[PDB]
């Protein structure tokens, strides 16, 4: 289409433009080496003794010479433009990502974001690019060539002009034609293919039927009948060869003929003649490359479009308005039933689960379903599709977004480790907020300081990708100190880990008591002493409180805790 | 370098010839037209007399029309060896393919052998014809456009053939350097890539901190780090076309100071110098052709080393020495366990079941597995893994093949009905055998009569594909009128329909009544009353003979007839 984009392009208007002048010059830097050949061809040979011949390397050499520059400054100059373009697009989108929802995040575009991101961003820069420079240097070429041309011959560009179209619609028209006939051929050629496949699937039925030999005789001439089509193909691809071949030859036939001796022409020849038909085979490419710009510039804002369906696709609405520094009320879930965006199934029907303020609520079905998701409406990544989750008399979605994530604190057992020094990860975002030493101390209370201790720069080291790649239980311990860090009052544990870590099961377990020591500690408790530890366990086969109470209790009655306990053993 | 062709292609040498020798003209052709310049440029245009001038054009036609008729001729003889060797080899291909075992047929090869049968011996003969054609064509215009260049220049040729490989191998060394350049910097450029990909892939632990500023922060470090790579990227791929271009323009400058500098030269005058020239230039493409001939040889004859091993592997074993009429006797297989190829597990296991002249036993089973199997372990479709098949107490192994399938007869709905008139159909290589009169008579007593009746020709109307196109129970008919024409002895039949078709399934029943009114009849059946027309229903699960008897009696033993009877309901 017209895209736009002419903000994000108006700053570094200065870049373009020497493109806009260097790609121009170009054209020059080679249509005056055309033009080299009328002193040289007519003046510059065994007519004359030397002259015009020994300099002419230099120029040649300084015409290259100023080609190389104003293609090595073009490209340099559209990069700078292409490159700021890319990244202002990229900055903008990036920043509109991450505050997009996870419901975009929903693992359906995870791989096509990146190529959003890199690869399509840079494939529309560059064929934007392409384009400019394209309808540039080659159009500059045509006027360069055609100025020339003039200033050469005055009526024999005519004659060009006049040829060169008609002979292109005849060379398109006879391959048209000979292409549509090869088709109609190659469907004969496919038919008696498939008389051949079904030749083959009867075996199981010849070699019963003892027929190999009448098999044998109706394959000679299905055979031959496949040999004579594909002679007749090949004489019509070999035919429409020498068709084409022969029309360009009479045009230019033609054009040698109007060398005859009127008023008309003849008055200019000798390197004349040789300079215009090598303008002409040359005028020959950019041509052929202009009239394909159109498949280019669309090529490139297609994908902008396509970008752009990404950009400004469901967003993430901050519509709360209500700011807590903490949150000492009680989390209640009540009449929630929430529905996975891409799943027609409801993950979770009404459930008014209730998480008392510094009690332990383990939430442990074995289902695999509707328990993680639980762990996200407290953090109200997704959205609640029906109920109601109240926080000290107030819903989450009335909330302030920001205030509400600050007051969970998530750690599982794939914690994905920023890009960063150890010490900043601790408090991302708010390491200004924290002190060093404050790191420090939350390091040392977390049970995890080792780690930290043995690795050379301590607090000062680089650790996620292109780091140290610290084990799982390691992000385990890295995320529960960045938990007692941020001392949040909400707390939600994956558990995942169900593994028994060597030397470090224990300093987690150890950790985790520390976490939930006090504050609201709804848990994914997998492991048996997480489910003993809970104060009030409520376990859910994804679909309602199936089972509730004290894990004896939930022992005493069988209900599906029993068959979960059995399993744990 | 395998050649077993040679004696394949020998009978055509004759128009391979007449191939080489129109192709050399089509190389000679051009080197007469370049020579042809000459002529234009040195005495033609400038001077005032158009003798060479006016016969230009009607040289150029003349020479063009010899270039387009050998093009065309020369070409359709080469396809004329193409075809009548990838038809010969095809139909070799297929005749070694109907005496192979149904063992090749393991489903290991199904479409890939009509790619065989086609594409890959099309790409054998194709690939040869180019081999020949570019070592031709190619090498001959190579040496026509040597020989016209030294001809027309002492010492120039020489000048600039020694240029060309410098300046090649120049080109070549830098273009190696900057790709390596190139592929480094793109590796360090996909590193960053990898490290916005971990930025995007955190949002859950962006969002819940609510740290999207330094996440920002970062991205736009790592961007602009991105774009710095991106344009030092491209700056290397641009500055590497100035600098071959250079180099190239420097040669052609010392080319031009050849002429220059030296008094030795400069008789070249001025059209030598552009038939040089163009020599060189189009020169430079048959030597890249000359380069790949090679490449392209030995791109195709590796399709012929597997088109060999097609042909060239076990024929159909026919270690079989007896040969019988018709075998009253009955067939046993005896202690036989049977293994399908490429299955490990074993379909059969040792069963000895006896198929008793005249009466009519069933093999019955919900998976098929064994079943389908049993009745092919008759035909010696595959082969005795374990025990022996004895009829008329003598071995299906010691029997040649032949006579074996005749004594077998095949009916199923699904029968490939060969692409002929009906009536060779009903008697498929033997119709000399059955005289045309017996081929209706057969088709009345089989009581499908009505379709040959309906049919547009009757008895010789043509039934295959790509004609009639029965249905799946007329085909199952006319394979009963195939069986009862051939009158064998042992009948397996498949009853995989189980259906009842409209007014059809009634005349298959008393078909099958007909057929089976006499000679031995191994059913696979799922019918209730095929069932229980068969004198011993041994119903096979795969696992042996599970469970044998009338189906009164396997009533009376609930084993698997209890659930087989469940099914038949």
């Amino acid at each position: 289409t017209f895209r736009r984009l002419w903000p994000t392009i108006a700053p570094f208007k200065a870049g373009l433009i020497v493109a806009g002048v260097a790609l121009i010059l170009n054209a020059a830097s080679d249509t005056f080496m055309l033009s080299l050949l009328k002193p040289l061809l007519d003046d510059g040979f065994g007519k004359t003794d030397r002259s015009v011949l020994v300099w002419m390397p230099l120029v040649v050499i300084g015409l290259m010479i100023l080609r190389g520059i104003t293609s090595y400054v073009s490209s340099y100059c559209i990069s700078w433009v292409s490159g700021k373009v890319v990244m202002t697009m990229r900055r903008r989108l990036f920043g509109h990502m991450m505050g997009m929802p996870v419901s975009f995040f929903d693992k359906q575009s995870t791989g096509t974001l990146l190529s959003r991101i890199t690869y399509d961003s840079e494939q529309v820069a560059s064929s934007s690019s392409g384009a400019l420079i394209t309808v540039v240097r080659e159009g500059a070429s045509i006027i360069g060539l055609f100025i020339m041309m003039f200033y050469y011959s005055w009526q024999l560009s005519i004659i060009l002009i006049v040829l060169a179209p008609i002979v292109s619609i005849a060379i398109r028209v006879v391959s048209k034609r000979f292409r549509n006939i090869s088709k109609n051929m190659q469907n004969t050629m496919g038919q008696v293919t498939t008389s051949a496949e079904q030749m083959l699937k009867g075996h199981k039925e010849v070699l019963i039927f003892g027929g190999q030999e009448v098999e044998t005789k109706r394959f000679d001439k299905v055979s031959n009948r496949m040999r004579l089509q594909g002679m007749k193909m090949v004489s019509a691809s070999s035919i429409s060869d020498p068709i084409i071949q022969l029309i360009a030859s009479l045009a230019l036939a033609f054009v040698l003929y109007a060398a005859s001796f009127p008023s008309v022409m003849d008055s200019l020849t000798a390197g004349t003649i040789t300079v215009v038909f090598s303008s002409m085979i040359a005028l020959m490419r950019p041509l052929k490359s202009l009239t394909n710009v159109n498949a280019q510039f669309q090529r490139g804002m297609a994908a902008c479009q396509t970008l752009f369906t990404i950009l400004d696709s469901e967003q993430e609405k901050d519509e709360g308005k209500r700011v807590i520094e903490r949150a000492t009320g009680d989390v209640e879930f009540r009449n929630v039933t929430f529905t996975y965006p891409g799943r027609d199934v409801p993950a979770l029907r009404n459930i008014n689960l209730k998480i008392p303020a510094g009690k332990t609520v383990a939430l442990v079905g074995r289902s695999g379903s509707g328990k993680s998701t639980i762990a996200s409406l407290i953090t109200r990544f997704y959205d609640i599709d029906e109920g109601e989750i109240l926080m000290d008399g107030h819903d989450l979605r009335e909330y302030t977004l920001a205030s509400l994530r600050n007051q969970v604190a998530l750690v599982s057992q794939n914690v994905h480790l920023f890009n960063d020094t150890v010490a900043n990860n601790i408090a991302y975002a708010r390491t200004e907020q924290y002190s060093r030493e404050q790191i420090e101390e939350a390091a040392r209370m977390a049970y995890a300081m080792d780690f930290i201790n043995k690795m050379d720069n301590g607090l000062d080291t680089v650790i996620g990708e292109n780091g140290v790649l610290l084990s799982g239980g390691q992000r385990q311990r890295i995320a529960i100190a960045r938990a007692l860090l941020r001392d949040s009052p909400i707390l939600i544990l994956d558990e995942a880990t169900s593994a028994l870590d060597t030397e470090s099961e224990r300093a987690i377990q150890a950790a985790l008591d520390e976490l939930q020591k006090n504050r609201t500690s709804l848990v994914i408790a997998h492991r048996l002493s997480t489910i003993e530890k809970a104060d009030e366990i409520v376990v859910v086969e994804d679909g309602v409180i199936v089972e509730r109470g004290t894990h004896n209790d939930l022992l005493e009655h069988r209900g599906v805790y029993a068959q979960l306990h059995k399993m744990q053993f």
